[PDB]
């Protein structure tokens, strides 16, 4: 069995492996890369997402979102409140405000330390899931508005055509944003490419450990859990490195850099944390592999998760017993 340890894997792919997208997952997969529940890719060097980032200031961020946390540091959640609209230039400035940039540091995991220390104490702002893309229409590698539909997948592999649409998405980060414990919806792969800007740090839980995530978040957010036999589908809830450790769950950390690339592995839980003004963009997709794990993803019907459209049609395929009740959360 490859990578049994279950490590988080980089991959540096040379420009000729870089032209078939799927046939390139597919090799990560055989070296044991989706144990992690995540992987690092490094672009060739000839690569380029697109010709600068000079002319982004004009996108506006129409609902940016602060992100106030409850509980403790190790332990909280965070909810989303909305704010008024502004410019990518506008949010720059504020990620640079004395209020929001980045402390002094030594390194990243100096960083990373202060962040668990103190994230509670603070409430950044977040421009999160802006329909849109960044990559030149002339990138034909790893353009992430140009992959294969997972509707399309879903028709090649099972042969039923269905309704829905696959568009990526834009995250303009700062200091201290956060991204909650979670997997994709329908446990579908998601992959992420930081644009420009600070990193990102990543946290990761083998999807073969999933369910002991689960279990601990159950005894950690007790009242959430009665609220909801999914309650990670509702996005809020963090857990530090050092609250896994304590409990015994196995994980993986990495931080990712401007100009990487990132895959999330299905039923991979994930949560992280920007370190300062930055870009991303990530979109989800499938493969054959993925359908298995889509037939079997929990799902919240409570009405938190509320989500898109093209999920409809993934419930009603691949798991038609829940349809019903999931469709009733949605309504
Ligand atoms: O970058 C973020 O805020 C969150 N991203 C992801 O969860 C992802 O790409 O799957
Ligand atoms: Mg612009
Ligand atoms: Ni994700
Ligand atoms: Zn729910």
């Amino acid at each position: 069995a490859q990578n049994p340890n279950c490590n988080i894997m980089i991959f540096h792919p040379t420009k000729e492996e870089f032209n078939d997208f799927d046939k390139y997952i597919a090799y990560m997969e055989s070296q044991g890369a989706h144990r992690a529940g995540l992987a690092k890719i490094i672009p060739p060097k000839e690569w380029k997402a697109r010709e600068t980032y000079d002319n982004i200031s004009e996108i506006l961020i129409a609902t940016p979102l602060q992100q106030v946390a409850s509980g403790r540091a190790g332990v909280f959640t965070q909810y989303h409140k909305k704010k008024k609209a502004m410019t990518v230039g506008e949010y720059r400035h504020l990620a640079n405000s004395k209020k929001y940039q980045t402390p002094p540091h030594q390194n990243f995991e100096d960083l990373e330390r202060k962040y668990w220390k103190n994230r509670i104490y603070n409430s950044p702002i977040y421009g999160a899931d802006i329909s849109g893309s960044l990559f030149d229409e002339n990138t034909k590698q790893w353009n992430l508005g140009h992959l294969g539909t997972i509707q399309d997948l879903l028709e090649k592999e099972c042969g039923v055509v269905i309704e829905g649409v696959n568009t990526p998405y834009l995250y303009f980060g700062m200091w201290k944003t956060t991204f909650a414990w979670h997997t994709e919806d329908m446990d579908l792969y998601s992959i992420n490419y930081l644009h420009l800007g600070e990193p990102k740090t990543w946290y990761v839980v083998p999807p073969e450990h999933g369910q002991r995530l689960e279990r601990l978040a159950r005894e950690l957010f007790p009242g959430s859990s009665r609220g909801c036999g999914a309650f990670l589908r509702h996005k809020v809830a963090l857990i530090s490195p050092t609250v896994l450790k304590e409990n015994g769950i196995p994980f993986n950390r990495i931080t990712q850099e401007a100009g990487e690339f990132m895959v999330t592995f299905p039923y991979g839980y994930h949560a992280g944390f920007n370190h300062g003004f930055n870009c991303a963009e990530a979109i989800n997709f499938a493969t054959p592999r993925w359908i298995d794990y889509g037939k079997m993803a929990s799902q919240c019907s409570c009405g938190e998760a509320r989500v898109t459209f093209s999920m409809d049609a993934f419930v009603r395929i691949l798991q038609p017993e829940r349809y019903d009740l999931w469709k009733r959360g949605q309504d």
